[PDB]
């Protein structure tokens, strides 16, 4: 296990049908070994007839691959060489403007182009860098496994075949991309840093990429830590509630404020099985997401924080039912618990994952802004999880009412023990339900407007128009019904009709069009598309028929939540159904993202376009 | 931070000497860059005058570096020329032997030799590859400080430097380690395998190996989930411990049973310990306790075990205070305890640590029959810990006697309930103190027959005899006070002074013996050795400073178990200084290590020699 590891492992993912097929080559080899056709006593044709036909064939495919290699190497090499014009032509203009001027407004973006050229520069780095090492893998393959062919037949002909042609090819030889690396450096150097080096280097350097780090060990043992940890006080927690809590007492306050939190910590630790698979089978979500090549999260920070959150959600709620202390008032944990989420959230100060919160606050802020942003790929992704992530706000919703109106401060232990919270009397749950959609519908209008293309953009604004409907009907049905009206079947049947239409119109977008499966051009791979990447085949099966049943589902508890069953079942409901959403959308992530990542292959695309900004 | 680590990390600890000084030639160029001897008004002469006489110091220096390197290079290849033609004469003999005998007892008087064989051959591959790494580092390093040097005087000296010197220097010419290593694995893939190279290849192959390889993630893993387990346990049992256990209970017994598993699991985590810090200082207990250099354990497997027992030692006794069913007689828990622990060590089947287990068990076996075998340093070290794991064998020893008298099997919670068992009378107790350092003096006396020098075994001998006088006098003086007899007075006179001899006299040879401090060539080191491995200096003075208060206090403890004190004073006295014990032998092992690691340096000492067995 020397190579083959090592090639899957350090493959550039885009070009991965470029690279040398290591596998095909063995096994021709290992097959035709096992299968000696050797002759009754001895037989000149039988051993040497043979052995004059095999290595026919596989020098014919060792030059059919070397003619792929050549081409594919050409090809890139005249795209940096334009590239590296193009740059070069847009860094004069600047300098030029500038001098003059000097021998506020343009002051920002000036800073701002000189960022933007700072940028540009880095990503031909890193795609000179990836080049080079196509190069050398290659290399390294074609001579491991010739020398492989040699042990095998016992022949001498592989060694020579390596120098006759591998070393002659001009892959091997071109060495216009070393003075490429060198040029770039140089004019970061003396351009942009004013001449120091050190700085210029460190902002180039390129470290491991892609799945070949491994994390520290620091990070596995505080992630073990934290899970056991959350382990034992989840047995506790199960214990002391079979064992210590009243008849008599209330749960139901308690559990729609706890829900919310054990649907967050829930999110964030499906998250990182999400990304583990992403980085596993060669998705490049670094791309799609426009994050930095050189410094982003692993599954091991997201396990990490995951843990600790629960591990504060749980003593919070043990100790409400406890009292570890005899003169705080017991509602006061769960107020303790969010703000302390809040302030971690929203800390300041340059500590803990500053870099990672930041950057999550920015792409908050532009979600909830719609109209007035451009919008990429990370806004859509996040919308889509806000939709899923409801009944949290739903949660704090319900929270403020029930401490602003509903709640005794006068007794010690007041948390637990009418109605007006959990209800849609006001109408304000009919709105807090529709926030999400409202925000997705925004954005796709807004794409149309951008792109001037009627398909598929308005096709989504009316599949999230569609939830309006339903929610208004269910609305007005929960309405009419308790105050005894003569217009509830009418409702009725409308709410029924436009649950059908949301549940399939959501239904067969999700199968067709954000998955892109059921394609024309299938082949072998029924009802799934040409090219998958992930290995088994029933996965794609299992997520097919969970969505369908899960879709059915989810639009049930958004209709039910409104006063519409009876109060003790429809809170039963509720609590049962919100982790499968969860569930439904982190099976939904792995193909949405992989769906996505393959339109870059075929364009052959491995690094972000970056666009330096104008002042003038 | 590229290369400096990288060396230091990679280098063999007995030959680390002999390396080249890449720390000394950077900081000479950083000072002389930062200090420069400039003028007033750009004086070029004076400037040139010292750049004329800092170059030709370095060139010095690398030339006697240069001299250095060859001379170790050739005469280690010289001792492998040699150790070649031993083992070719050797393997010779048995294959002349057995032909001719062809054309049991014998079997054994055979099988052994072939195994002796391989091993051999296995040792000298793996002095001829660390030889290799050698020269390679080398080279390395000399190319890397003297491109640093160009660089920093912004010179071409050191290229040509290189060129002229380095490459034309025998250790990089000469070919001759390349031929060994092919021979080698020839004659062992032909005489030894039948021609099968795999095997011989999987036998021959060397991994990295020091502190170069990192332990799988999966194993840190469980090391942090078991230790997050643990702490809550604890947490747990304290609380519990509060506020349930009632005042009439007596709780002496339990505390006297479960002290030995505390025990146990704290020397196996401070062992872990010990491991860890042996690897990063550079001290090869690999080399020392003959251990298989491609296969051994790590500090995160022990600290694995360490938790794992720990998990169900804390389970067991939250189990007794608890009463989780109600059919299970509360005396039952320490028995399983105990039973799963002595099932773990000496579980038949290939699973869970079983090469550690074994080799464990063979050594056990060899300390528990002392005369009868050759005294190695394993056989040494394992007797010493024995001889501070004592309270354990009391422990045991207490427990047996308690349940065959002491128990009332009827009742159904016995556990926890007068006193005709535990009792220094029988002298069930004064025997079992003396049995480890009764081992200890039987291994110095044979040691003395084997090598026939009177200096340091008797020595040792008597060292180890002092404690049978002083338990004896304690003894009689604890038998003959509580009867009411007239020689009281002699015993306890008789007693005092054997102590004091005894805590003296195991002092100073812990202090000068076994450390070897306090030397005559002390030097800048004042009071300490000359050389020193672990970093700083005041480990030593804080190790000496409580080595010299807790021998007072281990003493006492001995004395004091048979039937001395108040029954009441001496369980708290006993319970508070066993941990102590332990803790004194983890302080005392640093140190034994180093001192034994110091003789392999300077005799150059690496790949321990195997004397083959020769049939004959
Ligand atoms: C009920 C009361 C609750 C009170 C509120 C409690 C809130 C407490 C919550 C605390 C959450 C803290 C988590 C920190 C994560 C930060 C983002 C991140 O990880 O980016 C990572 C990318 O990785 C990915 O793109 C995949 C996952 C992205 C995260 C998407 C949001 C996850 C949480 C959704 C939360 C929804 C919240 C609203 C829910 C309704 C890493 O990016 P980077 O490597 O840093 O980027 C490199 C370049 N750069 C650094 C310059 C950018
Ligand atoms: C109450 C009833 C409880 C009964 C006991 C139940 C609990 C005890 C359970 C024990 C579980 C096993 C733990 C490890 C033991 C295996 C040996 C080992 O670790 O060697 C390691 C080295 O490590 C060292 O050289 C340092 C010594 C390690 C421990 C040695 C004895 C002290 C621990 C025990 C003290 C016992 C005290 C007994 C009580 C006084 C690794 O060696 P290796 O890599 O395998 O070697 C490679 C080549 N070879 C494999 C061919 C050799
Ligand atoms: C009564 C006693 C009960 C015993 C129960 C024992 C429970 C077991 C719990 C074990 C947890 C102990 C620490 C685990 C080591 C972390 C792993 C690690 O990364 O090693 C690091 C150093 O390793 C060290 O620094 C060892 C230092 C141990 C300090 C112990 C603190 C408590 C006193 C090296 O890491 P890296 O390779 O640089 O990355
Ligand atoms: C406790 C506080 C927990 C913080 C949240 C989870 C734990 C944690 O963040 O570890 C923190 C230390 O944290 C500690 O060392 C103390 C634990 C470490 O987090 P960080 O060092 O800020 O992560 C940097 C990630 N980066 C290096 C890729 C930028
Ligand atoms: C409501 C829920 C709240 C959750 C809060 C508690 C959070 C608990 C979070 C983490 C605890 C469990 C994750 C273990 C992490 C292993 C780390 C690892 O070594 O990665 C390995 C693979 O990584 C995986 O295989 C991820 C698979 C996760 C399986 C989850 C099992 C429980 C369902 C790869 O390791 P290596 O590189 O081969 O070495
Ligand atoms: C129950 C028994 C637990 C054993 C002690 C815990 C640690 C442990 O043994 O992990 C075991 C798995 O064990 C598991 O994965 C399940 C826990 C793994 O231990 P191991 O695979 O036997 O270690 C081999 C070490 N060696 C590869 C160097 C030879
Ligand atoms: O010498 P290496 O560079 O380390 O090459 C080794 C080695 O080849 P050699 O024996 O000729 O030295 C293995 O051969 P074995 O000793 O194990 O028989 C071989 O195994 P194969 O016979 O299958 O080629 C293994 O290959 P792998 O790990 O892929 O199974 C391969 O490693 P490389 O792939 O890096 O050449
Ligand atoms: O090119 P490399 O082989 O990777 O050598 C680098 C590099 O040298 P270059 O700049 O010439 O490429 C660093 O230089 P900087 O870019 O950071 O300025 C240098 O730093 P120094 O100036 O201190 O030599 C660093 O050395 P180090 O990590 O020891 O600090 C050194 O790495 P190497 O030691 O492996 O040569
Ligand atoms: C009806 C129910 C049982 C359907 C269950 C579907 C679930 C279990 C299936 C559907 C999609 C599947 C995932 C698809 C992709 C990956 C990435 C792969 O590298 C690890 C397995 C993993 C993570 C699969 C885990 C199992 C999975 C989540
Ligand atoms: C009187 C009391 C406080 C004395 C305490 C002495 C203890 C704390 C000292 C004496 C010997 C010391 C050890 C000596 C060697 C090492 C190896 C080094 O790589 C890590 C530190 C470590 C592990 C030291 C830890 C602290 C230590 C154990």
């Amino acid at each position: 296990m020397k190579f083959a590891e090592h090639l899957s492992a350090h493959i550039t993912p885009e070009w991965r049908k470029q690279y040398i097929q290591y596998e095909a080559f063995k096994d021709m080899l290992y097959s035709a070994q096992d299968q000696a056709p050797s002759v009754e006593v001895t037989d000149e044709d039988t051993v040497k007839r043979y052995f004059a036909k095999f290595e026919e064939k596989f020098f014919q495919t060792c030059e059919k691959e070397l003619a792929k290699i050549n081409t594919f190497y050409s090809e890139k090499l005249a795209e940096a060489q334009r590239r590296f014009a193009t740059l070069q032509n847009e860094l004069q203009s600047s300098l030029d403007a500038q001098k003059e001027s000097t021998g506020s407004h343009e002051e920002r973006v000036q800073h701002r182009n000189i960022k933007d050229l700072k940028l540009a520069f880095s990503e031909f780095y890193l795609s000179l860098i990836l080049l080079q090492n196509y190069q050398n893998l290659n290399f390294t393959g074609f001579r491991k496994i010739l020398k492989k062919h040699d042990k095998i037949l016992e022949t001498s002909r592989g060694a020579d075949w390596r120098v006759a042609h591998v070393e002659v090819a001009p892959f091997y030889t071109c060495k216009k991309i070393n003075q490429l690396i060198s040029e770039t450096e140089a004019v970061v150097t003396n351009e942009l840093e004013d001449g120091d080096r050190q700085k210029a280097m460190k902002r180039l350097r390129v470290p491991p990429l892609g799945a070949a780090q491994p994390a520290p060990a620091w990070t596995t043992f505080r992630v073990g830590l934290f899970c056991g940890i959350f382990i034992v006080l989840n047995i506790t927690l199960v214990l002391a509630a079979v064992f210590k809590l009243e008849t008599d007492r209330s749960i139901w306050p308690l559990i729609r404020i706890y829900r919310g939190g054990f649907l967050l910590i829930e999110f964030l630790f499906l998250l990182g099985i999400n990304t583990y698979g992403w980085r596993q089978a060669g998705v490049n979500h670094v791309l799609i997401f426009e994050l930095n090549p050189r410094s982003n999260l692993s599954h091991q920070h997201l396990f990490e924080i995951a843990g600790f959150l629960g591990i504060l959600w749980c003593l919070s709620l043990l100790a409400c039912f406890f009292a570890p202390i005899s003169v705080i008032p017991t509602y006061v944990y769960p107020l303790a618990l969010y703000g302390f989420m809040v302030f971690f959230l929203i800390n300041p100060t340059k500590t803990f994952y500053y870099k990672s919160r930041f950057w999550l606050l920015k792409l908050l802020f532009r979600v909830f802004t719609a109209p007035f942003h451009k919008v990429g790929f990370a806004d859509f992704w996040l919308a889509d999880q806000l939709n899923s992530l409801s009944v949290i706000l739903m949660d704090l919703e319900y929270m403020i009412c029930f401490y602003s109106l509903e709640l005794k401060w006068d007794e010690s232990k007041g948390l637990l023990p009418s109605g007006i919270c959990h209800k849609y009397t006001y109408g304000v749950r009919a709105i807090v339900q529709c926030i999400p959609a409202w925000l997705r519908f925004i954005q796709c209008l807004r794409r149309y407007r951008d792109t001037k293309r009627a398909f598929p953009h308005l096709v989504n604004a009316g599949k999230y128009s569609t939830t309006f409907f339903m929610v208004t009907f269910a609305a007005l049905y929960s309405t009419h019904k308790e105050r005894g009206h003569s217009d509830t079947m009418v409702f009725f049947y409308l709410w029924i009709v436009f649950y059908i239409i949301s549940s399939c119109y959501t239904l067969i977008w999700d199968l067709k069009m954000d998955w892109g499966l059921f394609d024309k051009n299938a082949g072998e791979n029924t009802f799934l598309r040409e090219e998958i990447v992930y290995p088994q085949k029933a996965y794609y099966y299992c997520a097919i028929i969970e969505d369908v049943i899960l879709r059915f589902a989810w639009t049930i508890q958004i209709s039910i939540t409104s006063t519409t069953l009876l109060p003790h079942s429809g809170d039963i409901i509720a609590t049962v159904f919100a982790p499968l959403e969860v569930f439904r959308r982190f099976v939904w992530n792995f193909f949405r993202l992989e769906n996505e990542h393959l339109n870059n292959c075929g364009e052959f695309r491995a690094v972000r376009d970056i666009s330096v900004a104008p002042l003038n």
